[PDB]
């Protein structure tokens, strides 16, 4: 590529793997979003919350795809694995699953950053720091907040907990 | 499901298959969109066009997921298969692939409609007719228009064709 | 902490020490601010300048406290040491003391950054670079400018110097 | 000091002690504020409430520093002691600690007022009455209200109490 | 310098060399801009495009000069070498020359970043990442896009190519 | 050149030399501008003043480059020589150097005008008179004003002079 400069094939590959992971995260959140609009779940603000997260993950994927193009890498898409469950069990369980997902995505981003650093790719390093690392920290913190509140409120067994959390925190 | 009424498990299954197909179509268009943003393709309005199509396909998927929940079905997500190519070769080839994709999706929707009709599910039948069947016809027609113009203009070999089509038709 | 990820206890501790240092800097500037509104100093724009700096330092402290929470660290507050003087002697001396303070805070931030780097904490590294390192450089530069002008103008002995600097530069 | 008039050195000293106490109160509230932003507390309106209180205490400190300068006293800053805890245990416990803090600050202000009265300093007496004594009464009353509601609602053990109090009263 | 802190003389020198390189890039683009407004070239949007790039390069130079001052370095200006050609041959050739120039400038910036990293200057590292590295990637990508389109369109020999590219892409 | 008319190659050459001189003047002013932003100079309105002059010189250069193209001449760029100093010593010395620079540029413009007149090029003559000769007179007068005031005020040794001149005249 006539634009490619200081862009290691390993970084290119890792970016492609990260693209897939971001798409996967979008899919997970999409699944959660539509779990919460089931008639036997019907937590519309959980649904909206995860829908929003899903679209944010798509933007995360797209920024990496743009990065790949900008750097002269070649996007290599892979299957977006279905989420691990279709029944996310409860608002709390979904929040906990999302928290685990974000920490896993964060770990992947940190490994990607270590790779960028190993390859002396400050542009990639900065790209991750600018657009992903703090977004991950904020997302993990937010999910942590949500998990704690839901746990403290007695979710999922306390019938009012997820309902009230849905209307107040996620409203 | 206490909302489920006149909703055949075959229709539920076919809706889940259609959800996956719509997600797949979104993915195909996403791949195309970022193919045209490659430095060695750089047809930004092809890119935008397919990006828009990608997001519309996501809405197609979501409406079916909404339908599933509305009818008391249970969304069953599957892997979103990667698109058949990462290199979409040219604006014309991408348009032709999109055309083939839309006709395939249309065939799936028509089969879904035949199933809805077979199962006496007028709500599902109307749902497809209202939101999918004409949208598919419109999309197939548009892609056909685009394919014809690109062919007529000499794409992909005529160097000005895809460039001018990008700026004029997709602008 | 269920949010804690790639966050070394040393970094957590260093952030707590930095929080204290930022609070200390706020206090120093608060002291300076109210030194300059003494009836026998009465340099109201020196006062406002240092008051503004004081509040900025509080925001610096708060961002680190937020960082601590975001990363799952536990804020550990310590006494905010009183400033080294209550009588800041002159506009020039206060500016020079502030300059020294900022360079000391900068050194602490650079050590914190080296620690983040040593611990492979790019989020923390980026956090410091994004919110502190350049703010420090700009603050040190500004104080350097102020010190130079005050020195060149003949502060503190030239009776018009701090007065005119107060009204023009700090106005 | 050419402005000093009817300003007893005891009052000057007591004002300096009160400045420190107000700064200390600010610090206590700052600690509480960021306690409630912990991922395992995550009561954002408790956090905001105490943050607001913290900044109000800083204004309390500053008005006394202003008073010191206005009267020709000399501000003598002391270490701002760290708050007694970094872990404020619960919204209720923090409210109760804040209540105790405000009554302690109020006692100090009342002693300061008695001193002002003993020294025939009506300006200082009026200053305290105008800006501190009723503010303290209001603050103590508000915290008492909050404590009662939290207790009545079952805080901290009733999982919904602090959550609902956070969203409704502190919202 | 009383502001100088953690600023290695090598970094200072490298910044001065980078200032010159940025000024040089501005000059190259200025030359290109006025090449395209020759009566026998007369591609006014190529001209405007390179004029814009020229002024952007001046801002790149100025930010480095400001950085030098901010850090306490001493700007040391050198001759701005004339561009390698006055006759830039064609829109395509100018775009290709600009692409090569940007990659060369990028290489210099990456070397500067490696130096900053070697010298443990995170402020300088962040400065380059924040203001230069991604700007370079975007500029190289854009020029790559432009080069590809011009090549594909048949520039410079296809008489309509640069004309149409001028009006559509650079308009 | 099919536009070239009554345009002597000597005039073309002299215009190219004048372009370089205007670029050089821009560079001198750029150097001065960033000299006054040094932490040990810190005369921000001197800095702004010379920065403005620098950009005006670039416009002077560009109008001549425009003229060259308009007349069918061929721009021949040369190295832009670095300014004679990086340390401009004082606001007064910089003003005096700028004054000398402008008179030198003016002399070059007057020689260019004499050449235009010798070659019977009234368009070039008018071009210089319309856009350069009075601008030079105005600039030389302004710098003379500034030099006189700075001298009269006691610059550079009177510590308040350049400071006050910076804030009042250059503000
Ligand atoms: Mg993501
Ligand atoms: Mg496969
Ligand atoms: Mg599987
Ligand atoms: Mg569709
Ligand atoms: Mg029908
Ligand atoms: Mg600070
Ligand atoms: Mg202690
Ligand atoms: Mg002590
Ligand atoms: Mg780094
Ligand atoms: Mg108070
Ligand atoms: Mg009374
Ligand atoms: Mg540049
Ligand atoms: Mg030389
Ligand atoms: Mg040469
Ligand atoms: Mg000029
Ligand atoms: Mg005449």
């Amino acid at each position: 590529s006539r634009v490619r400069q200081n862009f290691h094939p390993d970084s290119e590959a890792a970016i492609n793997r990260q693209i897939n992971l971001e798409l996967y995260a979008s899919y997970v959140y999409l699944s959660m979003a539509y779990y919460f609009s089931r008639d036997d779940v019907a937590l519309n603000n959980f649904s909206r919350y995860f829908l929003h997260q899903s679209r944010e993950e798509t933007e995360h994927a797209e920024k990496l795809m743009r990065l790949q193009n900008q750097r002269g890498g070649r996007i290599r898409l892979q299957d977006i694995k279905k989420p691990e469950q279709d029944d996310w069990e409860s608002g709390l369980h979904a929040m906990e699953a999302a928290l685990l997902l974000e920490k896993n995505v964060n770990q992947s981003l940190l490994e990607l950053h270590a790779l960028a650093s190993d390859k002396g790719d400050p542009h990639l390093a900065d790209f991750l720091e600018t657009y992903y690392l703090n977004e991950q920290v904020k997302s993990i913190k937010e999910l942590g907040d949500h998990v704690h509140n839901l746990v403290k409120m007695g979710a999922p067994d306390a019938g009012l907990a997820e309902y009230l959390f849905d209307t107040h925190t996620l409203g």
